[PDB]
């Protein structure tokens, strides 16, 4: 038959110790413990007009649509005339914005970890693409790919997300389903360099300038030391996934399959180490 | 108004290099690979007739309904003349039965991560019991507990699950059930909190089955001595009064998952979290 699930409505009152966690464009998100489940939740709640309601409904609507290993779980809605909000999974380790820059709190993120991580996203992103009809994520930025309590990968943010900051958007934007690979290769230099993206550009609008005329980030001895793992590989997939012509960035597929060999050449305790290291 | 999500059917082409991984009461399940997703998959199937089909179709209609942290995930459904299957995710390190009797494998398995899989087996269950209508699982063991990569707690068979409106083993049944129940649950917790913590088989010593379930009814249970519990065992009394009332001889006096939550909250959090990384390594 047509199995259908149904998202679990969640009592305001049921959301115990709701306490602020950060807050971001998308809206304020609250850490909560579930009083009946007895764990730890998130709640993405707005800073109530008749638009910003129907706003976080289509959201948690995505988000229940399209569950999936690398997709951030939500757990039900609290939709109340005085709450409004999403409940999900709690992710204790954050973003990994937090993990590539927050250099005093993790000097360490051996390669292990910084290549699953990539494929992960990568697995998450394909999962959507893989969807029917098509759902393309289009605001894919390292401060909304949240890890677990094992540093494992999981996807949200789809405010932007349609079915088929501005240094992850493909220079045809500034006026498709090759912007995700874009934004991916970004993360993907971000990731292996644990540098930002243009670090000496002051206003945003250089970025967006000097991308129009197919500047990139640097790529050199300083951005990407020669230690790094299958560097002249990852050189490649990077450089092809945020290629100018949009027609000459890969589909998922292509990325993961390329991407399959790299990730094999590292032993499975490796990546459980590589945890271990992190405070 | 109301949210629905629909659980995607898979074409069996789909699934690349389906090899056979274990047998059960519950079927065949086989590993394989999704061919456009990337992800390895465990399978779910038989190994013709109608009426099998729908005991299929109802497990995965119960997985997509009950999906919840400590559920095994379903990801589809394989549904075709030439085969029937429920595809999930893959939980590299199999079950906890295999954790707690594999002796030369796992010489160790540390008591911080015995007690996480206790207390995460209690969530799932407490969170089945807590939907609307409450779900039952009526066939908890440790072979359906499922460990994943890090060895948190997947359940598994909700084959004899029901909402409240095969030869298999009988140790986790209780007596009431054996001839022709919200507290049911609870007592197959018990035994596999005994069976956790003493890494030994319920009922060792009785080879005949019928034997047990005599003596179960006659009020007996596996031996709670020093020589199955040890005395250095963390929260031994705490633990073993959990054991005893759940398991009781009178369904009136087991208590609630909830119950079993609050007892447990303060237990885990003795334990360092570097100690369950540690134990997974430990296991590696
Ligand atoms: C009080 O201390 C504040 C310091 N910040 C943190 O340590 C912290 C921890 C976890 C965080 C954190 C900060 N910020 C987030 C976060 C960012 N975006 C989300 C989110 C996005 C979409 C949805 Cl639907 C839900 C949550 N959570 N998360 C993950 C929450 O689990 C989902
Ligand atoms: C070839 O033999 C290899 C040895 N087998 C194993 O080590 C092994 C590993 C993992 C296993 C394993 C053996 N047996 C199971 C298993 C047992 N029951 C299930 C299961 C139950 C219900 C559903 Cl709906 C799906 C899977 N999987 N799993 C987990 C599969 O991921 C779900
Ligand atoms: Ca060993």
């Amino acid at each position: 038959e047509a199995i259908c699930s149904a998202l679990p409505t969640i009592p305001y009152h049921k959301l115990a110790d709701l306490r602020y966690l950060s807050r971001g464009a998308s809206g304020t998100v609250s850490s909560a413990r579930h009083a009946d489940w007895r764990v730890q939740v998130a709640v993405k709640h707005l800073h109530l007009l008749d638009s910003e309601r129907k706003d976080v409904l289509r959201e948690a609507e995505i988000l229940h649509k399209a569950r999936f290993s690398y997709i951030l779980p939500i757990l039900g809605i609290c939709n109340e005339p005085e709450f409004l909000g999403i409940v999900t999974e709690y992710m204790p380790n954050g973003s990994l914005n937090e993990l590539l820059h927050r250099k005093t709190e993790y000097p360490d993120v051996a390669w292990p970890l910084r290549f699953r991580i990539l494929h992960e996203i990568a697995l998450g992103v394909n999962y959507l693409h893989n969807m029917t009809p098509p759902l393309l994520h289009h605001d894919l930025k390292t401060q909304n790919i949240l890890l677990d309590n094992e540093f494992h990968v999981k996807i949200a943010d789809f405010g932007l997300s349609k079915w088929r900051t501005i240094i992850y958007m493909p220079p045809e934007n500034y006026e498709s389903i090759k912007h995700d690979i874009y934004s991916y290769a970004v993360i993907t230099w971000e990731v292996l360099s644990r540098k930002q993206p243009f670090e000496d550009v002051t206003n945003p609008l250089q970025i967006m300038y000097s991308v129009s005329q197919g500047h990139r980030p640097v790529i050199n001895e300083e951005s990407l030391p020669y230690d790094i793992p299958h560097r002249a590989r990852m050189i490649s997939l990077i450089e092809s996934g945020w290629a100018q012509n949009p027609d000459e960035r890969p589909s998922f597929l292509k990325c993961l399959i390329e991407l399959e060999p790299v990730l094999r050449t590292f032993e499975e305790i490796t990546f459980l180490e590589a945890v271990i290291q992190l405070k």
